[PDB]
């Protein structure tokens, strides 16, 4: 077959809101996504950029709690129906002939309890890898360092487990869910690897 | 040739503690692994969990600096019968015509004086990359974060000189070599790439 | 076409000192790397090593600011001719077929306005991601752990735009930019992935 297949979803620009993150809060907001994947002969190597707006993420409760909100949760997703908590979108897979299901991680060897599959429910993953970003910000947004911590999960749905790649993005100052606070926030290119589920 | 090669060993349950792992109060334990491994036209990437079980790692001496060691190094080679100090097993290659040294990291041009190989030796790497994981944690064992540093080592053999990728696994707190607490920890995939010897 | 392609330049003996780098005080030096770099169907794999001496670097002003200085950029560029601040040197492209152009990376989608190119201009990236290193060392040069952010970042020259991967090796203690401290210092490798402007 093909030793290699690519896989490109999102908003080039970031200025398509189309995908979904909820905050620890349990906030759920609009963002834009640039996601770009390979499956090198089974590794799976995942480029993410991620972008949120005060203008287009939605409303953001007040209240202390709501407010103080530091660390917000994205899912990547090959199950775009059956298991997609961040609305990954349909995108364009190289060759013709790969499919979704090639980019699948493979399951986590230190992870057996999954994950209750919710539309809006909040996952906070405490184990993994830990990157730290410094993000792009405009207007009264300042975050400060986005620390990333950054793993494939085992998820349930209806009585079916799918392996999903999972970002907990975690700001070091509270803003940018203070609805007194307007502005933007973009972080990436966020790059992770790991073992593909199947060859290409 | 072959543009891509792959080598598989380990215990997939990480179920299996076939390997070996010696700390910084020099006392060795049996361990568990899983290690993935692409060679891509000379790049070298690297997938590798680990596992230790408090009823599986053996003694564990008491004596107040045996059981505060935080450190413990793990080895990764391509040279299972010359200089295989962690014990990795006989595997799997793809494709056929591929072998282990198709494995092997280009050396690490930052270091010339090798490590003296042992097979009960600690070697404690002060330079490299760093690298943070949370790890999977039962029982008793209360390691806190594992800070990994990782790098290709020279290491000589009998006027053969090997490199090896070493990690230093670094425990926040003391707890997993005390003999007192019962316990597991599981850490990966951690990911590593450097440039590989040579070509598939 | 070719799915891979593959670029090394500089000096596998960290011994020829023919690329720059600038330090926050804007002071020049010469330094010396080794460059390897892939174009795995579409993803840019970079390892780097840097080494600076004091007998090689070049002069070192004396007044606090200078010999207090910690940071110092250095720049990764598929420019050889129109866009190349720290000195890239030609190097061996494989397959016969590949150019360079193969090895830019894809513009940064967190960043719109450009750095304007000086061949002796100091630029301070602050955003993108953050890794650690422990440097080798030698002589009384003690910088201590290297910081190192890095990020693909648009330049412009002469109404052309160009991407470059842009490094800031941040030092922990002033130490190697003090005239009364000789030594040298290696860190490597350093490896980043981001998507690549085109395939090979």
């Amino acid at each position: 077959s093909t030793p290699i297949a690519t896989f490109v979803s999102g908003s080039p620009s970031l200025n398509t809101y189309n995908a979904t993150t909820v905050n620890s809060s349990a906030n759920a907001f609009s963002c834009a996504y640039y996601l770009q994947q390979w499956n090198i002969q089974g590794l799976l190597v995942t480029s993410l950029y991620l972008k949120l707006d005060s203008a287009t993420m939605g409303n953001r409760p007040g209240d202390l709690n709501s407010a103080n909100a530091k660390w917000f949760t994205f899912w990547v997703s090959a199950y775009l129906q059956q298991c997609n908590p961040s609305g990954i979108q349909a995108g364009t897979v190289s060759p013709s002939t790969a499919t979704l299901t090639d980019f699948e991680p493979m399951a986590n060897r230190s992870v057996t309890s999954p994950w209750t599959y919710s539309a809006n429910g909040y996952y906070e993953p405490s184990i993994g890898e830990f990157q730290v970003f410094s993000p792009v910000v405009t207007g009264a947004w300042n975050p400060g360092n986005i620390g990333i911590r950054v793993l494939p999960v085992p998820v349930s749905a209806s009585g079916e487990r799918y392996t999903l790649l999972c970002y907990s993005l975690q700001c070091t100052n509270a803003s940018i869910f203070n609805p007194n606070n307007s502005g933007t926030m973009i972080v990436g290119p966020v790059l992770y690897s790991c073992p593909a589920a199947s060859l290409p």
